[PDB]
């Protein structure tokens, strides 16, 4: 189709990968991702693409346009290899994206990567995708009282002192990926003290607790198992609710 392939990637983006990088599959979902370097975007770029950006991208800062069209790019190229509509999600009242019907997906976008995840509903229900940049020691530190709860900081004592950055860093992660995939569910807003890590291992696999009950399913001990990459400096997580 002649107009669908009008579309070609803005050059501040690199080819959107296909390639899966967490430890375990899933079926049914698509996964694109692109690196990104906000500098080399073009004032053309959004109908270079073809993407309507809405009024509030459109005056943004170049670091929150980039970010916002290198997501829409990798959502866009997911849905489309899922069931081949060249779509992207508006952008609702509430800052979620806005997915077509019956589709349940996930964007993220950090320092300069960017990703985007899509499944049937009849698939997946939730989707959580979030990327985090490795948080130094320090910054760790100081953060760690926000991000982990007291049963977390005593469970985790131990890499606490000696992996800091890697724990809080993951937590973090883990905490907003199970918050994007819960909210299009339960509509409540929770925070990064409404659940706990419960174990997590070097090969990706991890654990969350609700602490709250969200909704009559999602109470208060309800169990979400999620994974986790860590390359590049950056950690990506994934929570997937059936
Ligand atoms: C949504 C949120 C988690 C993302 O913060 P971030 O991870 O720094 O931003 P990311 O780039 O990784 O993800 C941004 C994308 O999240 C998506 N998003 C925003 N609000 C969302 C929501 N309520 N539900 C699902 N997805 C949402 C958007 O598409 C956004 O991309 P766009 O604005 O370019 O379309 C953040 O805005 C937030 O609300 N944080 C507090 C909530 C939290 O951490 N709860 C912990 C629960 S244990």
């Amino acid at each position: 189709h002649m107009r669908a392939m009008n579309d070609r990637l803005p050059s501040f983006c690199t080819p959107l990968d296909d390639r899966w990088p967490l430890p375990v599959a899933l079926p049914g979902v698509q996964l694109r991702s692109t690196r990104f370097d906000p500098a080399l975007l073009q004032p053309g770029d959004f109908a270079l693409a073809g993407i309507q950006p809405p009024a509030n991208i459109l005056r943004a800062v170049a670091k929150r346009q980039a970010e916002f069209l290198a997501g829409r790019l990798c959502a866009r190229a997911a849905l489309f290899a899922l069931d081949g509509r060249a779509q992207t999600p508006a952008v609702g009242e509430d800052r979620a994206p806005v997915w077509p019907a019956a589709i349940s997906g996930s964007i993220t976008h950090g320092d300069r990567w960017a990703a985007a995840l899509v499944a049937a509903r009849g698939d997946w229900r939730g989707l959580g995708l979030d990327v985090e940049t490795l948080l130094e020691a320090e910054r760790a530190r100081y953060l760690h009282g926000e991000i982990l709860t007291e049963g977390e900081r005593l469970r985790f004592a131990d890499d606490l002192e000696r992996r800091t950055g890697l724990l809080v860093t993951l937590a973090f992660s883990l905490k907003e990926s199970l918050f994007k995939a819960l909210y299009p569910l339960v509509g409540k807003r929770f925070y990064f003290e409404h659940a706990e890590l419960l174990e997590w291992r070097a090969d990706g696999q991890a654990r969350l607790r609700l602490l709250t009950d969200l909704s009559p399913e999602w109470r208060h001990g309800s169990e979400l198992d999620a994974q986790f990459a860590v390359l590049d400096g950056r950690l990506l997580s994934l929570v997937a609710v059936g």
